[PDB]
C-alpha cells in the first residue's frame, strides 16, 4: 500500500514515501542536537505536514528501546542527551492514521532478511555501525523485540571490560569501543579503524557461537564506509572456523530502516 | 515413560533412570582423562550393560556441539583432548532402543524451564559454571539449539580481548576465565573467584540487552558453590538496572543434565 516511513536516529531523520515497496519523497534532516525535546516535536510535525494525505499508515524505525509508543534511549548521548520521547503520541497529534513503531536497527533487519535464501538463511542478523551500533535478530526466519523491545541491542554488550565507558553507563560497551562516535571521539589513524573492526569480529564470533547464526549483513555509514567491510572480514580468519560465517554488506543501504518499518508494520498488520 | 538419562560431562559421566519424572538409579563415573576414544567406548558399554532391559529409550545430555549423532568438542580440552566422538553409533552398539541427543547445558536448560511461571517468563537462560560454561536459550518458550546444534555455546563468547586463549582456539573467551579449569589453572585467592563472578556478570547483562532475556538460572559445580550467586549479584549491580535481572540457583542441580534430556527426547518425540 501506501506508507509513510520515519527512519529516527542520533544523527539524522530520514522520511519518505514507501508505496509498492519504491522509496519515493526521501528526506533528511538533522536531529536536534539541543533543546531535543522541543525539537523532535517540531521535526515530526513538519514531517507529517510535508507528507499529508499521502499515506495510509505511519511506520517508525527509531534508534533507542522502542515499547509502547515510547522511545527509551539505551545511550541518551545518541540522542543529544534526551532519556525519553513520547514517539508515537508525538505523531498522533497530526494524524489519525495508523502509526507502527520499530527499533531502528530491528527495522533494517527485517529488510535486508526479505533479501535471503529464506530456506537456507533461518538465523541471520543485522549489525548497524553508524552513529551508534545497532542490532536485529532473525531466528527461525522471526525476527526477536522481546517483551521489552530490547532484542537485538547488540551494541551494548561487552567488548573490552577495561574500555571506555559507555554511554549508557556500562562500561566496555561495543558501541563505546567501535562506533561512530566512538572513532571521532579519539581523533579530537589507521589503527582507529582497526580497533573499531577487531570489536566488530568480536561482536560477530560471539553471535554466531551462541545463537548459530548463519549469516550475518552489515549496515551504517561505518559498516557500509568502503573498506571496513573487508577490514572486519580480515580480523575474523583469526578465530577458528566454527566462528566464521558469511558477512555481506546491507544491500538496502541507508533506506533499510525505512523499507523495514514500512513492510514490518504492514506485515503484522 | 522409562528412560535411561547420560551425561556426559568433561570430569564426570552421570548416569540413571528417570521413569516418571523421577532419578532412580544414579551412576557417577570419571570421564577419561587418557586413552580417551578407548575409554567412552568402554564407558559407554559398562552403562549401558548397567541398566539393560529396563528403559524404552536412551537420552544424552553431552558437552560438546550435538549435531547427527555425532559430539564435536568445540573446546577438546574438555574432553582429554578429544576433538570428536561418534556418540549415538557408540550407544546404538548395545540397544536397539531410541537414542536422542543433545547439548549438556542445553538439556539443563529445558530442566529448568519447565519450573517457570510459563506466562510471564518466556526468554530464559541456564548458565552452567563447572569444568566448562554452557549455556542454553530459550525464546518464545522455545528451546534454541540452531542448524548445527551449536545454539547456547556462550562460555565462547568475549570475556576479555587480553585475557587467556581458550582451549577453543579463541582469546579471551568468558570459558577461559570463568570456568572450573579456568579458576585451577591459575591456583597452581579470593580474588580468583571474583573474577570468575565478574565475568558471568558481563555475560548476564549481555544476554540481558541482547535477546531480552526475563529470568536465569544458574547451575554446574562452581555455579551452585555456597557464595557464588551472591557474587555475581553483586558485580551485576553495577550495571545500569536495564541490565539487571532475577537470578536463580538451578533447581535440580546435578540431575539437570539427566532430566531435562530424559523429557527433552521424550516431548519432541
Ligand atoms: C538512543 C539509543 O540508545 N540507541 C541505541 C540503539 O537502540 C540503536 O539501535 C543504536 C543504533 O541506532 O544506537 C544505540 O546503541
Ligand atoms: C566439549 C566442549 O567443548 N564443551 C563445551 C560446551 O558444549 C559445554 O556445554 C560446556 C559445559 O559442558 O563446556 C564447553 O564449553
Ligand atoms: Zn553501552
Ligand atoms: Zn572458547
Amino acid at each position: 500500500m501506501r506508507c509513510l516511513a520515519l527512519d529516527i536516529g542520533g544523527t539524522k531523520i530520514a522520511a519518505a514515501i514507501v508505496k509498492n515497496g519504491e522509496i519515493e519523497q526521501r528526506q533528511q534532516i538533522h536531529t536536534p542536537r539541543e533543546n531535543v525535546v522541543e525539537g523532535m516535536h517540531q521535526a515530526l510535525g513538519k514531517l507529517l505536514a510535508d507528507y499529508e494525505g499521502q499515506f495510509d499508515y505511519v511506520a517508525v524505525a527509531s534508534t533507542g528501546i522502542i515499547n509502547n509508543g515510547i522511545l527509551s534511549a539505551l545511550n541518551p548521548k545518541n540522542l543529544g542527551g534526551l532519556a525519553e520521547f513520547p514517539l508515537k503520541a508525538s505523531i498522533a497529534k497530526h494524524t489519525d492514521k495508523p502509526i507502527g513503531l520499530l527499533n531502528d536497527a530491528q527495522a533494517a533487519t527485517y529488510a535486508e532478511y526479505q533479501l535471503q535464501n529464506f530456506e537456507q538463511v533461518s538465523n541471520f542478523v543485522f549489525i548497524t555501525v553508524s552513529t551508534g551500533v545497532g542490532g536485529g535478530i532473525v531466528l527461525n526466519q522471526i525476527l526477536q523485540t522481546g517483551s521489552r523491545g530490547i532484542a537485538g541491542h547488540i551494541g551494548h554488550t561487552l567488548a573490552d571490560p577495561n574500555g571506555a565507558i559507555c554511554g549508557c553507563g556500562r562500561r566496555g560497551c561495543v558501541e563505546a569501543i567501535a562506533s561512530g562516535r566512538a572513532i571521532e571521539a579519539v581523533s579530537s589513524a589507521t589503527a582507529l579503524v582497526e580497533r573499531s573492526a577487531k570489536a566488530i569480529a568480536n561482536l560477530i564470533a560471539d553471535l554466531v557461537i551462541s545463537l548459530d547464526i548463519q549469516k550475518i549483513a552489515i549496515g551504517g555509514s561505518v559498516g557500509l564506509a568502503e573498506g571496513y567491510l573487508s577490514l572486519v572480514e580480515k580480523y575474523l580468519q583469526d578465530f577458528p572456523s566454527i566462528y566464521c560465517c558469511e558477512i555481506e554488506t546491507a544491500k538496502f543501504g541507508q533506506d533499510a530502516g525505512l523499507i523495514g518499518a514500512a513492510y514490518w508494520v504492514k506485515d503484522v498488520l
